[PDB]
């Protein structure tokens, strides 16, 4: 029954997932100093102009805004990835201040949110055997700061209040995610894993260093939304963010 409380939290996932303590997990602190400068990244394309959106869920954890990826539309292919990876659902990780809620932090610096846009390699066929290959995922991760609102976010703001509570969902069509993205698409890459059980290790991570900026309006009422289920006493969805794991053997290539 895993979450983020104190009795069910990241500190407690590795008894049921063992994988916690692995090799490659996520997330990491991104050490700017310590990332170097790799030549050999092709130039990341992020091609969303088809991506057709289906359903917004509250799981429980976060909320998730689905794709259709059914057929070839919404892909992520170039930089560090070889072939061609296929949108499927995007969600986020944040605080109850904002000082906290990223995953990923950037010499340390933790920001108020962090995006994260799942592709899966179409090599494999679907998500499910993707999750067994150790290049089966490409999550581009993009950090969120508390300034000015961000447009493309408002109609993910205004479904919230229908899906307030896990196990709820609505349809949530024609939502266009280039409306998430920064003007630059500067990233940083290691190999990783998911950061949520099971938290298995197949994800190439794209994480932008350009954050997008979301008004103090956006962000609370993300911290509105429930991990109770309806009709529960309420337990407000914040701080669903796993901390920084130890690097161990990996490097951060910067594409910049
Ligand atoms: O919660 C998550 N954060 S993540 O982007 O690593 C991811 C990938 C796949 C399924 C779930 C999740
Ligand atoms: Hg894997
Ligand atoms: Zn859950
Ligand atoms: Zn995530």
């Amino acid at each position: 029954h895993w979450g983020y409380g104190k009795h069910n939290g990241p500190e407690h996932w590795h008894k049921d997932f063992p994988i916690a303590k692995g090799e490659r997990q996520s997330p990491v602190d991104i050490d700017t100093h310590t990332a170097k400068y790799d030549p050999s990244l092709k130039p990341l394309s992020v091609s969303y102009d088809q991506a057709t959106s289906l359903r917004i869920l509250n799981n429980g954890h976060a909320f998730n805004v689905e794709f259709d990826d059914s057929q070839d539309k919404a892909v992520l292919k170039g930089g560090p990835l070889d072939g061609t990876y296929r949108l499927i659902q995007f969600h986020f990780h944040w605080g109850s201040l904002d000082g906290q809620g990223s995953e990923h932090t950037v010499d340390k610096k933790k920001y108020a949110a962090e995006l994260h846009l799942v592709h899966w390699n179409t090599k494999y066929g679907d998500f499910g055997k993707a999750v067994q290959q150790p290049d089966g995922l490409a999550v581009l991760g993009i950090f969120l700061k508390v300034g000015s609102a961000k447009p493309g976010l408002q109609k993910v703001v205004d479904v919230l209040d229908s899906i307030k509570t896990k196990g709820k969902s609505a349809d949530f069509t024609n939502f266009d995610p280039r409306g998430l993205l920064p003007e630059s698409l500067d990233y940083w890459t290691y190999p990783g894993s998911l950061t949520t059980p099971p938290l298995l290790e197949c994800v190439t991570w794209i994480v932008l260093k350009e954050p997008i900026s979301v008004s103090s309006e956006q962000v609370l009422k993300f911290r509105k939304l429930n991990f109770n289920g309806e009709g529960e006493p309420e337990e407000l969805m914040v701080d669903n963010w796993r901390p920084a794991q130890p690097l161990k053997n990996r490097q951060i290539k910067a594409s910049f």
